């Protein structure tokens, strides 16, 4: 009598035995229905399969019907998931069901209702771009990973589509991800005519039955290439070849609600399993990828081969709303010529700082140095490093002015202000933010990168109100952001023969990673911040993991996190390059009628924190108060 280990669709870290009755077979990664609780019936997959289980065996229950003689998952996928199930501390149940299109997870048949043999190449590529070609072509069948560098315009869509042409002639399929925002019509019909070979797009717009249709289509080698965005990565693949992740930066790859994953990071683990090569692509590279080069991990291929801009500096400036002087008149003269403004600012929820309008002088913790976070409403300023806490002052301390003011506040209010500086002018956001156009003058207010596929060409004036909040910032990764937005908007501001104009507003236009962003370009700006990085001992260069606690009366959260704390540090496999900082408030420390609050977990090695995490996780029900918080573990925070 076999015992099955079956993973549910619950949130509870475990697997769940049956009993399969004689006359009934089962293998891992097949679906079961099985009891459940105390009259219900629920869809699982097994995990494995023994001959034992740690109950009793006349405690358990049988399964009820087995659903799948061949299993809903390939080996790289399952083993993908079972790895990121632990590294990520998640619920194996919920990370498997949420990898399965809707229709598998709710128990239907995995079933509906050649270009191989006779692959055609339908071109001239520079010495770069031919170079980058050879390179993974030479590599093609093991595992490496290559950083494609090259601004927008240098041919890295060329380069990918040099390699996809290489693996199909192989008779090998092939994986491409975009960003969320990616899919543009143009970008698909690319793809279609370069390729007489069939290719699945998965697009948000297509429905369950078509999402399963091109599951098993890429399953069963009927689809030679997938292209879809962070969730393609659990695509089942009869024979893949390559992984392409364009725009590798963008955050859009991380998952920030439920099973927390980062899909760049997986399919890195998804090639070494498949031993085939990845390509990372960007214009603006994340530290840890340039980080992941210099330390011989990733192999760089670059490609290489305009605007007015101005930085102004706000010390001492009669501001309007927000608006440099100088910058209120810019905006008329582009607005009078019938153009389009867009600014940029802080995201919403940002947690401002604190610093004199006349010197430049930044609120900092006397205790730890960080820079402090300002609550206006309270008048208290707090140190989101070391928890410390002091009044705000009535005078700066270095010049004795009064004139202290926020840095990083979004769109508070500023559309109700900004329309009397500018009567009879549009004011209009242009952030994806929706709550989960083509005219003469108007004021565009933006808060993120565009999508690559997201042109405004009556735009000719960008102004980065953004600039202070991203260099003051709690969040250690905001510069990083930032240099990334300059980048785009720069480069896209008047490509050819369109003027643009660029307008940076701080009140420290002297500060060394702008300067070297500014006048050296992104390149020079991620050196320098990746050696400060690892000076602060910061990610890439440590490993981070933040759990998060919620309450509803300012109590639970702390002292849960306080205790999980205690825990940690007690841990065999705790030593000195441990670092677990808190608890303290989130930097949005309370949304709705919840107080939100934090620790940190810090140290060199990714896998000896998850080890500890572990073990500290096994001992989770010596803290009872973990079922009176909601909690997660979000690990490689993007915060
Ligand atoms: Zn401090
Ligand atoms: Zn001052």
């Amino acid at each position: 009598m076999p015992v099955a280990h079956v993973a549910l669709p619950v949130p509870l870290p475990r697997t769940f035995d049956y009993l399969l009755p004689e006359g009934m077979t089962v293998k891992a990664g097949c679906r079961v229905r099985v009891p459940f609780g105390k009259q219900q019936e629920r869809i699982g997959i097994v995990v494995s399969v023994s001959d034992a289980s740690e109950l009793p065996l006349n405690e358990l229950k049988a399964v009820v019907e087995v659903l799948d003689s061949e299993p809903v998952f390939t080996h790289s996928v399952w083993r993908l998931l079972l790895w990121a199930a632990d590294y990520y501390h998640h619920p194996i149940g919920d990370v498997l069901f949420h990898a399965l299109p809707i229709l598998l997870r709710q128990g239907r048949p995995a079933a509906n209702a050649d270009w191989r043999t006779n692959y055609a190449v339908s071109l001239r590529l520079n010495t770069e771009q031919a170079t980058a070609v050879g390179a993974i072509h030479s590599a093609a069948d093991t595992f490496s990973a290559w950083l494609l560098a090259g601004v927008t315009g240098s041919g890295k869509t060329e380069v990918y589509l040099s390699v996809l042409e290489n693996v199909l002639a192989q008779g090998k399929q092939a994986l491409v991800m975009v960003p969320e925002i990616g899919l543009t019509p143009q970008t698909i019909a690319r793809f279609r005519e370069r390729f007489n070979a069939p290719v699945e797009v998965l697009h948000s717009g297509l429905n369950d039955s078509e999402r399963l249709s091109a599951w098993l289509k890429a399953k069963n080698g009927e689809a030679a290439i997938v292209i879809g965005t962070r969730s393609a990565l659990f695509t089942p693949f009869k024979n893949l070849g390559v992984i392409v992740i364009d725009e590798e930066h963008d955050s859009s790859y991380k998952q920030q609600e439920g099973w927390r994953y980062h899909a760049r990071d997986l399919a890195v683990y998804r090639a070494h399993s498949e031993q085939i090569p990845i390509i990372l692509g960007s214009a603006t590279p994340a530290l840890e990828t340039l980080c992941n080069v210099q330390q011989k991990k990733y192999r760089l291929l670059r490609l290489t081969r305009p605007a007015i801009q101005h930085v102004l500096d706000l010390k001492g400036q009669k501001v309007q709303a927000g608006l440099a002087p100088a910058l209120i008149t810019r905006m008329r003269q582009h607005l009078q010529a019938d153009n389009q403004v867009i600014l940029f600012l802080n995201r919403r929820g940002f947690a401002p700082a604190l610093l004199c309008h006349d010197c430049g002088w930044i609120a900092e913790c006397p205790r730890c140095d960080h820079y402090y976070t300002l609550h206006q409403a309270q008048h208290h300023l707090r140190c989101h490093h070391c928890d410390s806490q002091r009044p705000v002052p009535r005078q700066c301390p270095s010049c004795g002015s009064t004139h202290l003011v926020p840095v990083g506040l979004g769109t508070e209010q500023l559309e109700q202000t900004l329309a009397p500086l500018f009567p009879g002018v549009p004011i209009s956001r242009i952030d994806r933010d929706t709550t989960s156009h083509r005219g003469g003058a108007r004021i565009l207010i933006g808060t993120q990168m565009l999508a690559k596929g997201h042109h405004f060409p009556d735009v000719t004036l960008v102004a980065l109100l953004d600039v202070d909040g991203a260099l003051f910032s709690a969040d250690f990764r905001s510069a990083e952001r930032f240099a990334q937005l300059y980048t785009q908007v720069a480069g896209r501001a008047g490509r050819a023969g369109k003027q643009g104009e660029v307008v940076l507003q701080t009140h420290h236009p002297e500060h060394p990673l702008l300067q070297t962003l500014l006048y050296k370009g992104y390149d020079a700006f991620a050196e320098q911040a990746l050696a400060e990085r690892r000076m602060m001992q910061l990610p890439p260069w440590t490993s981070h993991v933040i759990v998060r606690a919620e309450d509803h009366n300012n109590q639970h959260a702390p002292l849960f996190l306080q205790q999980l704390r205690n825990l940690i540090l007690s841990s065999p496999l705790a030593d000195e390059k441990l670092w677990v900082l808190g608890p303290v408030p989130a930097l949005a420390p309370k949304r709705g009628g919840r107080w939100r609050w934090q620790i940190l977990l810090q140290h060199p090695s990714r896998v000896r924190l998850q080890h500890i995490i572990n073990g500290t996780l096994a001992l989770i029900n010596t803290i009872p108060d973990s079922r009176k918080v909601k909690w997660v573990l979000d690990v490689d925070p993007i915060e």
